[PDB]
């Protein structure tokens, strides 16, 4: 389990920022509101591995919601062709994301997920294909995109999106959750001595999955 851990006690987490008051008064808030979390590895790419794991594991047992999930992603091979990606360059990171919806579907065990999900190469070629469907999503509404001046909008994509390790902002995150229909929710730990808040994407939903930034890194959380 040394990509997706274990679910833990959300008290279990003060051990790594002892003694330092703000961390300790965020997290005991935050477990009066959530009870489990899992912990993902720290790579730069714990968002995308976090949300696909997290999201398939919500539709564990949900045979329409597995149904119209898996209608979507038959799709998303035409969203990358007209973004001008290669079906030859994508088909190995598509065929990674198809099986292991496939598995949610006829498998349907938590234990099988997990497995997939902390397979280095399996992972990893799951991570890529939600790069590159990102990638996609935003060229080719890049109209609606350019608001998240200077900096073009393919140029972003090809170095902030793309390879591998690079992290998230609010901008690949609205991308993805738009390109899967994925509601998700956000909540927010930093040093300052604010409010514990969060952001749902998009504005009105019910969330499917619960993540926890902190220390620029994404873990799983349980309501
Ligand atoms: C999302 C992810 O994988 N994050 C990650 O690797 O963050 C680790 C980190 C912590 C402090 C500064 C930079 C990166």
């Amino acid at each position: 389990f040394n990509l997706i851990s274990e679910k833990c006690d959300i008290l279990s987490i003060l051990r790594d920022h002892p003694e330092n008051r703000i961390y300790r008064r965020k997290i005991e808030e935050l477990s009066k509101r959530f009870t489990a979390i899992r912990k993902t590895k720290g790579d730069r790419n714990c968002f995308y591995r976090a949300l696909g794991y997290s999201y398939l594991e919500s539709l564990l047992g949900k045979s329409r919601e597995i149904f119209k999930f898996k209608e979507r992603v038959l799709q998303t091979p035409n969203d990358l062709l007209a973004a001008g990606f290669e079906e030859h360059k994508f088909r190995n990171f598509f065929n990674a994301f198809y099986s292991v919806v496939e598995l949610v579907e006829k498998d349907g065990s938590v234990s099988s997920l997990l497995k997939v999900f902390n397979d280095q190469s399996a992972s990893d070629h799951i991570v890529q294909f939600l790069r590159l469907l990102t990638s996609a999503f935003i060229r080719n509404r890049a109209d609606f995109f350019r608001h998240f001046e200077e900096m073009d909008i393919k140029d972003f994509c090809t170095h902030e999106v793309e390879p591998m390790a690079t992290e998230c902002d609010h901008i690949q995150i609205t991308a993805l959750s738009q390109a899967l229909s994925i509601a998700l929710q956000v909540e927010y730990v930093d040093e300052m001595d604010t409010a514990l808040n969060h952001h749902v994407f998009p504005e009105a939903a019910t969330p499917s999955v619960y993540l926890l930034y902190k220390t620029s890194h994404y873990n799983i959380l349980y309501a």
